[PDB]
């Protein structure tokens, strides 16, 4: 009556044979996991990747967190934690917070308190978490290749399910891009403590991702599968409209708490679980996810792309010129680079990408013969992948560019994309020059190198 908990989301115990390639796996319950957005993965019981670090030579700085629903946060960014500090202050907290032992607290009595907590204004409960990018000073929960390793060790640096792996396995056509995109291909490392949140969210570029809790209490998930995007987020504008105003670039995007029943009076679909220690979730394109943690526990996550997401990742750069929104990166610049490494390739991936390859090559075409219509005539190779990013966003939609691009003498260093070539100045367009990195005629036997690799 007060908080009703949504339905459980699937949860999946893979035998050692399906648990052998994660990316065959992920494949395998797709069709499943896609209609609740988020799914659980129990590893087979013996899989048991060692933890060890030093609570004392890890070193943070955690984020202050107000938890208000509906109130704005910044999905990025007042004091230094050690592990072991950030431990004894987090059990003191859920201690003095139930007047209980932490293990005695029932999953059920937080989740209802965290949700009358965030709704209740006179309530204004601050509490600390650590969110921080896989580095030297705070490494991998994983065994990584450096020190001498433990044949226990050694035995799971190769695993697929090892998340410094995925991301630079084949399968993931992020392994592929140069641009560094640290954000998106290195594991994030995440602290947490009683109440610590994660606001509602999708991933960027509407890419997978996969979250591995090594040890301590749970985490709590909420996941709306990927088809009822649209739907939550016209609830939540509704309800906070703030969140939805522009951003000035990626460093400035709002998201906030939001009750699921809130979500499920509108017919929104909603799925929970509880992730404990050794298992990992798993989120799908464009699904939308939030959560918190039970109490003091240590959490690690990859995003990844697989040949199952290109068309997704096409629509979602479409889906952010719409919305003038920043790229991370360049989806045609990625298609393209592994194009140019069409003999490598697993010959499933040159297959997909080929297919995505012919429909950015005849939407490239269709945009070239409008802008020649509108006038511009002149025109120059130009190798766009060289340029820093904010040197090729389209001036109105912000889109980063690879393609093709209008310049004009009249403001050096401005772009447009194809669709803006009347948002760039006031000249006439025969003052214009179309910028491009490949003639058609370049394309066109590209792709016919992945099509000889895909046989
Ligand atoms: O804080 C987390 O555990 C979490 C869960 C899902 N997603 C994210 C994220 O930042 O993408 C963070
Ligand atoms: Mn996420
Ligand atoms: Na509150
Ligand atoms: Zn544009
Ligand atoms: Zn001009």
């Amino acid at each position: 009556s007060m908080f009703l908990p949504p339905p459980e989301c699937p949860v999946f115990e893979p035998s050692w044979e399906e648990f052998a390639d994660p990316f065959a796996f992920i494949h395998k319950i797709r069709p499943i996991a896609e209609q609740t957005g988020i799914c659980k993965v129990r590893p087979p019981p013996d899989w048991q990747p060692p933890f060890a670090c030093d609570v004392d030579k890890l070193h943070f700085t955690p984020r202050i967190q107000r938890l208000n629903e509906l109130e704005a946060q910044t999905r990025v960014k007042a004091r230094d934690y050690t592990l072991r500090t950030f431990g004894e202050m987090a059990d003191a907290f859920k201690s003095d917070y139930f007047n209980m032992p932490v293990h005695m607290v029932p999953t059920e009595l937080v989740e209802k308190e965290f949700w009358r907590l965030v709704s209740t204004i006179e309530e204004d409960v601050t509490v600390e978490y650590g969110a921080d990018i896989a580095s030297k000073e705070f490494g991998s929960g994983f065994p990584v290749r450096d020190i001498k390793l433990s044949p226990e060790e050694e035995e799971y640096l190769d695993s697929g399910w090892n998340l410094n792996n995925m991301p630079v396995m084949e399968q993931s056509v992020l392994a592929h891009i140069t641009a560094d995109i640290c954000g998106m291909k290195l594991p994030w490392l995440y602290v947490g403590m009683c109440f610590s949140s994660f606001c509602w969210h999708i991933e960027d570029h509407w890419s997978y991702s996969i979250n591995y809790l090594h040890w301590g209490e749970p985490k709590t998930w909420y996941g709306v599968p990927g088809y009822a995007a649209e739907q939550l987020e016209n609830v939540m504008k509704k309800l906070a409209p703030e969140l939805f105003v522009s951003q000035p670039d990626l460093l400035h995007q709002l998201v906030t708490i939001m009750n699921p029943n809130t979500l499920m009076t509108h017919e929104v679909p909603v799925y929970r679980t509880n992730q404990c220690a050794g298992e990992f979730v798993i989120t799908f394109p464009r699904a939308y996810h939030s959560g918190f943690n039970q109490g003091f526990n240590f959490a690690e996550a990859v995003n990844f792309c697989t040949v199952d997401w290109l068309p997704l990742g096409r629509q979602c750069v479409e889906h952010y010129r719409l919305l003038h929104r920043y790229c991370v990166f360049s989806h045609d610049e990625m298609i393209c680079k592994m194009a140019s490494k069409a003999d490598v390739l697993d010959v499933v991936v040159a297959s997909t990408v080929q297919k995505d390859m012919a429909i950015m090559i005849e939407d490239e075409k269709a945009l070239r013969e409008t802008v020649r219509k509108l006038g511009v005539i002149d025109s120059e190779r130009m190798d766009f992948e060289l340029l820093p990013d904010d040197e090729r966003q389209c001036v109105k939609c912000k889109t980063t560019c690879f393609m093709s691009a209008i310049s004009c003498s009249c403001k050096p260093g401005l772009l447009v994309c194809l669709h803006h070539v009347k948002e760039l100045c006031s000249c006439p367009p025969y003052k214009y020059k179309l910028r491009y990195r490949y003639t058609l005629d370049d394309l066109y036997p590209m792709m016919n190198a992945l099509k000889l690799r895909a046989e």
